[PDB]
Order: C-alpha cells, then sequence, then structure tokens
C-alpha cells in the first residue's frame, strides 16, 4: 500500500546517474535503498564464499531468497554489507560479475532474487533502483521515474569508471561498444543528457513529494 511502504522506483540504462538520483532521493527522503545491479553481485559473492556449486541452481536459489543483504548511503557513497562485511569493493571485481550472470541464467534464481528485492518494502519507504523495478518488480509502485541518456553520455560516465579502476580507455571504442528495458507507461521521464544532476533529482523530489503527500 502507498502509505505504509510507498515505493519510488527508477529505471533506466547504467550509466545515466541512476545510481547517483537514487543515492541522493535515499537521503533526502531518509529511505531505505535496493540497488537491483548490486544485488545480482552480492549473490555471486556470497556464492564466492561460501564455494557453491554454480551450475545445477539447487544452491543459489534458497541463497538468492534469503541473501543476507543491505545498502546504506550516507554522504553520496554507497555500502553494500553482505552478512555483517563491507563488501562494497568485492563486489566490483570481473569475475564476481561474471558469476552474477551465470546465476542471473537460472528462472529460479531470478525468481529467488525478485522475492528478495520485494522483501526491501519496508517503512518507511523504499528506492528501488534497478532496469524492470515499476514494470515487474513493483508495478503498483506510486512513483516511478525512467531516466534515460544518450549513449555518448552514458559511454563518457563508463570511461570515467573504468579509468579510475585503472584501465585506459578509447572513447571511440567505448562509445560504439555500448552503441528488456522500457519506461512504465506511467513512468516520469527524465533525460540527464543535457540536465545537471541536481536538477533531476530537484524534478524527481518534487514529482515524489505531490503524490505521496
Amino acid at each position: 500500500m502507498t502509505a505504509i511502504a510507498p515505493v519510488i522506483t527508477v529505471d533506466g540504462p547504467s550509466g545515466a546517474g541512476k545510481g547517483t538520483l537514487c543515492k541522493a532521493l535515499a537521503e533526502s527522503l531518509n529511505w531505505r535503498l535496493l540497488d537491483s545491479g548490486a544485488i545480482y553481485r552480492v549473490l555471486a559473492l556470497a556464492a564466492l564464499h561460501h564455494q557453491v556449486d554454480i551450475s545445477t541452481e539447487e544452491a543459489l536459489v534458497p541463497l538468492a531468497a534469503h541473501l543476507d543483504v543491505r545498502f546504506v548511503s550516507q554522504n553520496g557513497q554507497l555500502q553494500v554489507i553482505l552478512e555483517g562485511e563491507d563488501v562494497s569493493n568485492e563486489i566490483r571485481t570481473e569475475t564476481v560479475g561474471n558469476t552474477a550472470s551465470q546465476a542471473a541464467a537460472f528462472p529460479r534464481v531470478r525468481e529467488a532474487l525478485l522475492r528478495r528485492q520485494r522483501a526491501f518494502r519496508e517503512a518507511p519507504g523504499l528506492i528501488a533502483d534497478g532496469r524492470d523495478m515499476g514494470t515487474i518488480v513493483f508495478p503498483d509502485a506510486p512513483v516511478k521515474i525512467f531516466l534515460d541518456a544518450s549513449s555518448q553520455e552514458r559511454a563518457h560516465r563508463r570511461m570515467l569508471q573504468l579509468q579510475e579502476r585503472g584501465f585506459n580507455v578509447n572513447f571511440e571504442r567505448l562509445l560504439a561498444e555500448i552503441q528488456p528495458l522500457v519506461p512504465a507507461a506511467d513512468a516520469l521521464v527524465l533525460d540527464s543528457t543535457s540536465m545537471s544532476i541536481e536538477q533531476v533529482i530537484e524534478q524527481a523530489l518534487a514529482y515524489a513529494q505531490r503524490i505521496l503527500a
């Protein structure tokens, strides 16, 4: 239900400012935060730690279903906590994200993770950051937002990320490399291409706090 535990979903491609919009909404409203991309990686990090069979789906399903994960965000930085440990950096490595795509291939694991993500919906409220948040995870959410951006913009954001991790990147290689996913019919559509991220946040906040209150 809308009051009890409202959900604001934020859907879009990677590299559009979704992460940043969500951390900011979550700290402006003091709400819980679900980061969908990260949850698949935490599951795969949980799978590597407890070193379990990444075929057969039999062991990943209950892991997923009760995954001990929470997302805390203070002062703009995402803190990811698995079974107590801060695993923020651990879930960013390439091996982790390749085992996440391996788990993500079994439907029953996807359905398990879907139920785990719904269970994030609590008081006072949830900011849900993903791809299908407003269309599949929380189709009845009071506030849905779709945050798009051009391939160049997204390429640019990715370049800086890759460079921050240490790789040297070619912008034109990346752009071309980058060059389902749909707004929900009741999504507020924003484009961070020629808009500052502060403008996006302020429009998002104002939009949410006009529906919810």
